[PDB]
């Protein structure tokens, strides 16, 4: 897709820590918007376990291709994948990493997950009335299992956090996650719920046609996170 | 010793603290419009207890259903319901939460729920005036029996608690309360009072029809609190 | 005769702390209008005690009665009463509490009245000045017996304080006042005290008719203070 | 491509520690407004000792007389009195206190009164840069028998201090202090003084014929200050 | 981007930590365009190690030419080049000194590093959001071979940061990187990489003919750094 | 939602730590215009010594004559004169005069007096660029023997400092330091010199005729400072 | 005029740490314009060391000649001359001084003088950045001789830092460079060195024909500082 910035000028600036006159937050609003321009992601509960995949773009050859990982791990049990600024993302991320290890190593194991996201989550509202200071641009999902099972939870900038049985973010959101919201399928098992994913990933950013190289991983419950090799995933493609 | 923030080494530009010439906290009122156009939620007290009832509107297939719990324990004996910017009301919880924790262990017994919410109350009312900082975008109100018995109060974003003896709050204050104005029986039995009010919640929201399916719990002086199965609310719905 | 700087900068640019051309806080002055917008009360000394009278207005069914105290206590023998912003109200109770409580377990004993009330105004006036901080928006008046005898104080959102031998504050405070001004009765015995200032309470606020119920106390020279019993009240009312 | 002045004076931004193009301090100036307004008041040395005299203008019968005492004491051989915002006087005046309490117990003996003046005018006049913080709104006189003898000091908002044969402050300042500056006796004896002095405020405020009820002090060198009582003042009025 | 830029003043900034309606930082823009105002530099990974290549380009004789080094070692095993504001560029390069030093003591070797660029990073990251602060008006690339092998990544003024087969920064940026883009060759030899990288270079910023004096730099794995000697980079100039 | 209110905006925004796009700090120079509406004084060296002379320009005769001392000692072998506003003269003052003992308790001796003046210029200086403060409306001239011999220096609210053989300031200082300009001479013996000095003064600021009482002092190498005393001045008046 | 203002203007756009669409910083160009309004001066390698040279440009016979010294040592083998607002430039050089003693304490000898200048860089750069505080309005150039050899650096007010053969600042500064540019010889003996200077820096400001008296002070390798006396600069004026 072509790109290009027409915009330049400042335009309109309201404030920091100001509800609007119908009681809303524009700069959380804004901050969304953000978020929207950002690659398109997504995951789902299935068989015994969950995985993620989200839409690898690349541009020039240049790059040194992997090393652009968009799904991360935060523990060999937990992942995320974000989208939005990409700098407020890697930091974020980092902040829930070593959130995850405080758990760990005062209660001795991260019980539940839900909770490990909890606490990113109010980091972000925090800047929503803090003053002085930039909401984070970023909205992600994390996923893996938990001692309650198979969990997948979204978070966006203005911290608001919830549980789904499948979704997604970034750009494609509403069009993919209209695809599952109609063909989702509960207990679907991993190499048909990896398919049904991939599709949905497909029709949505597939305006242009070529889906390019997704990437996906996926963890069920009993062991570790699985991270899908680049012919494993061709596979599906 | 003074209680206050210690941290104070970020500068602050614009700041929320001006009344207006007519004596007005405009940011608290923006604050309010917020909380309008959250979920509508009530509660009352009937025959030897008190009961909370949240409408639970729910979109997709793909959210992972209870997960969304509106009615949230503060502890076996005292619940709260919100209404607002969910991140706001979600911090201000667990604020309340660990407030509760406080006062057991340094007393051995939280005997007075009034305090419990006077102190969040508290909370709330602070960034009414300290400059540098948005306000809490969120009302809710506490029910739960106390030392002194059961008790009802609700709180708004000014930090203005009161206590009452059925109440509602979010979306459908105006109408549901309305009803109740007329139609609120005194000691009106569980089962009843559960009627009563899920009557109350439909004719008011329910410009839209279906009621889908309300959350609804309840404690009653002697025992701890009690959430209503699917099926149970499901008998009255 | 070093001293250490917590901070490097003593302030910087902050709101609320500017004179109008003509010498006047006008935020200060949109305070004192959110307190004529408050509900109406008064006391007056009488025979060989205080008496605090306030005008309970209430509207719905549904709220608890009395826990809408508006006369509170400070201690056994000194209580005050509030108009304007509520929750501003409150805390400025609690501080006066506490405050209170502080001359007592150091001094051993709340010899003078006038110095709580100095304490407490004073905590006021800093918000007139230091900037970034919104002035609190409300009166109040404090009333009691100290080691000199009845004392009523009455203190404004300046920080302003003055002793009187009768007053009001709130909505009606100009015509009570003006009541009072003409027809108070220097040393007039309890009962009759209580008739002159209900008497005076309803003229005033009363272009409504009805009085409603009356929330009134009074405390007398060698003993606590006595808040009258809803039988009590009406007798006068 | 091209630099120049264009700008011949830069435009007014805000007003806090800002300099005009006229080198004046706006702030500072509008202060001195609001201590125009309040009450007038005047001292004088006399033969040996020195005097202080303000006009105890009263309204409602309902006030507390004396307790709206505006010659307040510092110490048994030092009084000040006040003029401007109420509030900002008060606190003025318990700085000069304790300040005046510092001295004795650290050199054993307050030897030289100029100082403790010099104190309390570099506390305003702190507020006269400091960034961040509204300047206190009130002019002052000291006056009292120190080691160096009777003296007499005036302050005003912007922390300039003086000391005067005979001066006054107030509202009607320069009526009071023309009258002086022409009939001022030198070592007028204390009854004579008074008299000159209750004269000369008469004539000032005087426009309202009624001169109401003075509030007269006076000590003399070799002991402590004394207050004249209602009768004593009467006397003279 | 040419010199003919429209001179004007500050947009309507009111602070840094403000998103623009459509979800950008404005302040972080207007740092880029800093950046692209600076000299062009590249680097690419070649045979066995990675190569940096500078535009040195030189005005007055009274210059002490080397002396205007823009390569730069962090270590001897990695180096770092920069573009935009020089001030920013230095003080930004010493912070990665003094951190590559950091890791070297604690843990006894520097083996990844991805982890240095990663803490450069965020350190910018951080004047992206937190207030009173301007952003690192500067882009930098750091090359240089770790315990995987030879690693090159770039960072802008975002805190954006990319692994690269090959890439430039600066001025000639779109240009150069679009001659590699078509022309880089894999495994390309140094000697034939260096040339690859000079001529891509030229064609760039050449569009004033004399390429000038280039300053190169390049690193094999197995051994330390080595800087070309004057003859040594005329030979392929 | 909004009443109607819009017109009125909230902004802050700085003007004293900005430079103009000319180079010149606004602030700072508005500063200098208040020193040029202060009274004038001068001082010369002579002799074997330096002389100060300051016009005492009285008004009412209710002032404390001698009181209004402009020339101040810093230590018996160091005065300075001031003008500008009074207050920051006064705290400027002060800060030299312990500023001084702290180098005698140091080293033992006040050797060179140039550095007592340099570091009260600092303060100065200071605040001519750490944002939220006003600058010292003040300049001064310091002047005494050292242990290099009979000094003078000048110091303007910029925090610039020079030493003179002969100098001026306040408001007539271009006038005066004209007259000198001229007729100043070299080692002009001391009763001479104050003639030199008186006249030029009367020149300059006697466009109103009447010198009035001037104040001078001077001190010679080997000895303290000398105050002239009513009579002594006046025979050369 | 009026003691209300006609401008309603509570804020403008300029400020500080924002940089301009085009990238550039405004604050700190007006900066280097105030350096452009002050003295003239240079300096450049010679033989075996470096010689420096500023317009000491004198008004009134009233100035103490001498003590206004252009030329201030940091140490007997390093000097630095500076040009733009005199206070900041004062400031800034007793920083180098105390800064050079610091390297000596620590590491028993200033190695490299390189070091010395870049931390006074440093301290520049911060207030380049860092909100709140104008950055200074000075340049100046170090020279000397060190372990290395003759160094001669200069310094503006961004924090920029370049070693020069021989270079100027202030003024004239565009002007000298180019005589230099052009005439300046390489290993040029002191006597000519200085003359090649003297000549150079005459051309540039000598737009006014006399020279005046310049100041210049010159050091060998092997040796301390030499600042040449009134008749040796005079035999080459």
């Amino acid at each position: 897709g072509a790109m290009g910035m027409q915009q330049g000028q400042m335009a309109y600036d309201r404030a920091i820590t100001v509800f609007s006159p119908d009681g809303r937050l524009f700069q959380v609003e804004y901050a969304r918007e953000a978020v929207k321009k950002g690659s398109t992601a997504l995951g789902m509960k299935f068989a015994n376990g969950v995985l993620l995949i989200s839409d690898k773009k690349v541009r020039s050859r240049l790059i040194e291709q992997n090393s652009i990982e968009k799904i991360q791990l935060i523990d060999d049990y937990v992942a995320a994948v974000t989208s939005g600024l990409v700098a407020d993302a890697r930091v974020l991320v980092d902040f829930a990493r070593i959130s995850a290890q405080q758990e760990k190593v005062t209660y001795g194991s991260l019980v539940n997950i839900e909770n490990l996201v909890k606490r990113v989550a109010d980091q972000m509202q925090q800047y929503t009335q803090y003053g002085g200071v930039r909401p984070y641009g970023v909205s992600l999902i994390f996923a893996g299992i938990d001692q309650i099972g198979p969990r997948l939870f979204d978070c966006d900038p203005a911290g608001t956090i919830n549980e789904y049985k499948a979704t997604a973010i970034g750009s494609g959101k509403d069009a993919v996650v209209s695809f599952l919201e109609r063909e989702y399928k509960e207990n679907l098992p991993e190499k048909e719920a990896v398919t049904l994913g991939i599709k949905a990933l497909k029709s949505s950013l597939e305006e242009g046609e070529e889906l390019k190289a997704p990437e996906i991983a996926s963890i069920t419950v009993g062991n570790k996170y699985r991270i899908y090799d680049q012919e494993e995933v061709k596979k599906f493609l």
